[PDB]
C-alpha cells in the first residue's frame, strides 16, 4: 500500500501515499553508504562499474572492470568480497522481525522483503596493510510476499532528490516528499505486488535522432554524495 | 606514416598526414555495412549491445542481452554467429596480399593487418525461415608489424564525419578530410606503432560535478546511418 | 517413434525402434566432423573445452582457453556458427535451413567453433581447432560405436543420442559407489586421428 | 626450502623437507573448513563446482549452477570473501590480514563461498553450500592423508600441496595412457560427513 525510498546514506524510508506521503517507517541499519572509496579518476557506479573520467580531455571511459570483476584477479594485492543479506521486515508496522545472512540468521519474535548486496574491493600492498585504495558499492532489492496507484502517480526526481505524487486529473501536486540525500532507488508497493519506479522520466528524419539523442542523454545521472562521485545509469 | 578510417559503410580509408590528408589507398571489400537491423525500439552499438529506446517515456534503457549473449539462447529460434577473418593488407601501396578466415587463407603473391569482426543474430519463427528479425554488428581491428605525429595533431569528429589536422604551432587548421559516411573508427600508424584515434575529444565543489557531467555527455554519440540508428560510446 | 543419432562425422541418422534399427533417414550436412584439428599433446571435447596430456605426467589438466575464448584475442582466425536444419520428422526432408546469411526456402542446431593460428605474414596456418555438436528439437554402447532385440553399427563415433516418442524428445548417455559413478562417466575417445573428450 | 600444506578444514601447516617433516609451524584462521553442507544427492567441489548424483543412474552429471552463481539470484544469502593473510616465511607469525573491512596490523590469500537457502518467512535455514581453498604467494598421496627418508599423517584429507624453495613456489597434485590419465585425474573422497570432488 505504500512507498520506499533507498537513499545513498544506505537508509531505507516508507512513505504512506495517501493522503500525505506521510513517512511511516524509517529503517536505519549501520551498513555504510551505498558508496566510497579511498585513494584519471576513477568514478564507481551504483552497478559495481568503475568509469575513468579524464578531467584533461573532458571524456569519460569505461575500465574494463568491476568491483567484482577485480577480485577475480605484480607488486598490489586485491582483498573484498561480495555479500548478500536480507531484512525481514514487517510491513507495516516498521520493523526488523530478522536479519539473514552468510554466517547465521538474526530473529526476533512476534511481509517485506529488503536485501542488500554489498561489494568491496580493496587494493594493499605488501609486505603490509596500509591499503593503496579501495571502492565500495551497494544497493537494496525488494520482495513483498503476503504504474502507480490508481487515482495518482509517483514519480522521482534525482537531481532534485524527490519524490512527488500527481493527480491523473490535472497532472497537479497532490504531495510531495524531499529527502536529505541522493535516491539511489524506489519501489511503489501496491496491492501485493511490487513495482519499481523508474528514475527517470519526462511525459506530457532528422527528427527522431534529436528525439533519441534527447532520450539517450536523459537516461544517465552523474551525482555526488559527501565527496564521492558516481554513477547512475539504464 | 599515414591514418587509418573505418567508416559504417565497411570500408577502409588511408590518408597521408602530409601535406594533404590526400588519400593514398581505399579498401572496399563487400562484407556489408558495420550495423543492420530488420523487423519500444532496439538500438545497436557498434560493440554489439542493444539498447531499449522508449520513445513514450523518453528513455534509453539497457537490454540484458548482447548479439553473442542471444546467441546463446518459445516460440522463435536463433541463428547466427560470430567471424573473425584478416585481411593482409600492404602498406603500403594498396593491396590485399591474402584473406585468412575460418574455411580458409585466400592468398596473392608479390606490412597491414586488419581484422574484421562481425556478430549477427537472426531470429527465424517455425515451421519456418521468415526471420521475424535480425541484427548485425561488425567493427575492424588494426596491427602493424615490420598522440599524433609530430608537428601536426590528428583530432577525428563524429558528428562532422570529418579527419582534421592542426598544427601545434597555432592550433590553426593543416589540412581537412571530409567523409561521406559516418566514421566508426580512426587509427594513426606512425613510425611502426599503430595508435588509435578518440573519436570523442574537447581541449584547448559542485564546479567539478558539472565539469564531469560535462564530461559524460561527451562521451556518448548516437548516429544514424542509411535508416539505421546506432550508437557509440565509451 | 523415432530413434535419432548424432555421429562424430556431422552426419544424421535416425532410426525405428519398431524392433527394426532399420534407417528412414540420415543427412549430411557439409559443415564438416563435429571435431577437426591439426599439427605436451592436446586433447579438445564437444563444448569446445581444451585439456593438456603428457605420457609421463600421471595427469590430464585443463588449458585456461576455450576455442571461443581465443577468438576473443601468430594470428588467430575463424569464428562460431548457429544453424538450424529443419527437417519433417520421418524422412527427413529439409525444409528451412536458416544461417547467419539468410533463411534458405524437427529442427537440427549445429553449432560449430573453429579456431585457426596463421602466420602474420604470410597467411599460411599453423594450427587450428574445430568443434561442433547437434541439438535438435520439435541404451547406446559409448564403447564400441552401436545402439541397441536389435543392434546397429557405426562408422563414426557416437556424439549425442536422442529417441523421440509420442512428440517428447529423450536424449540417453560408500564413496567406491559415488568415486565410481565419476570413472564411468567421461569418454576419451579416437577420431581420427585425434583424441577427443565427451564431458558431463 | 618449506612446505606448506593446506589441509581441508582450513588449517595449514608447514614441513621442513630437510629429512623431517617436522613440523615448523601451523595456522589455523576461523573461517571454517573449505567444504561445509546440509541437509539425488550432490557433490560439490574446491571451485566451488556442483554435481548431481543417483546410486541407479551411471552416472555424475553437472548442474547447470554454481555457488556463486545462485548468489546471482526461498531466499537465497550468502556471499563470497577474498582474505589475504600476510606470513613471515618461517614459523608463521601474521604480520597483515586484510579482509573486506580493512587490513589489521609469505601470504595466504583464503577465498570462501557460501550459499544458503532460507525460508522466507521465517528466516529458517533450509539449506546451505560452503566452498573454500587456500593460495598463497611470496609427492603428495592424496588416496590416504600423507605427504612423502620421512612422511607425515593427516586429520585432515588434502585440499591443495606447495612446495617453497629458494623463493620459488611450487605445487605438485595408444588412447589407454590417454584415457587412463583421465581417470586417476579427479578424486571423490569424504568430509565429514559429505562428498567432494577435487577438480583438474
Ligand atoms: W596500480
Ligand atoms: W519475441
Ligand atoms: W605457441
Ligand atoms: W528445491
Amino acid at each position: 500500500s505504500l512507498v520506499i525510498i533507498s537513499t545513498l546514506d544506505g537508509r531505507i524510508a516508507a512513505l504512506d501515499p495517501e493522503n500525505h506521503g506521510k513517512k511511516q517507517w524509517d529503517l536505519d541499519v549501520g551498513s555504510g553508504s551505498l558508496v566510497s572509496s579511498s585513494l584519471k579518476m576513477i568514478i564507481p557506479s551504483l552497478d559495481g562499474a568503475l568509469f575513468q573520467w579524464d578531467r584533461d580531455r573532458e571524456s569519460m571511459e569505461t575500465v574494463p572492470f568491476t568491483v567484482e570483476s577485480l577480485l577475480e584477479s605484480d607488486d598490489v594485492v586485491l582483498v573484498g568480497g561480495k555479500s548478500l543479506t536480507t531484512y525481514g521486515l514487517s510491513a507495516y508496522s516498521g520493523k526488523v522481525r530478522y536479519i539473514c545472512s552468510a554466517l547465521g540468521c538474526r530473529q526476533w519474535d512476534s511481509i517485506l522483503l529488503l536485501q542488500r548486496t554489498q561489494k568491496t574491493v580493496r587494493a594493499v600492498g605488501p609486505r603490509s596493510g596500509n591499503e593503496k585504495w579501495n571502492f565500495s558499492v551497494g544497493h537494496f532489492e525488494l520482495r513483498y510476499i503476503p504504474a502507480a496507484i490508481m487515482d495518482i502517480v509517483i514519480k522521482v526526481s534525482v537531481a532534485d532528490w524527490k519524490v512527488m505524487a500527481f493527480s491523473k486529473k490535472g497532472g497537479h501536486l497532490e504531495w510531495e516528499y524531499q529527502f536529505c540525500t541522493p535516491i539511489a532507488s524506489a519501489w511503489l508497493l501496491k496491492d501485493g505486488k511490487v513495482i519499481p519506479i523508474s528514475l527517470f522520466d519526462d511525459t506530457s528524419e532528422e527528427d527522431i535522432v534529436e528525439a533519441a539523442r534527447g532520450a539517450t542523454e536523459n537516461s544517465v545521472y552523474l551525482g555526488m554524495y559527501r565527496g564521492q562521485l558516481y554513477l547512475q545509469s539504464s
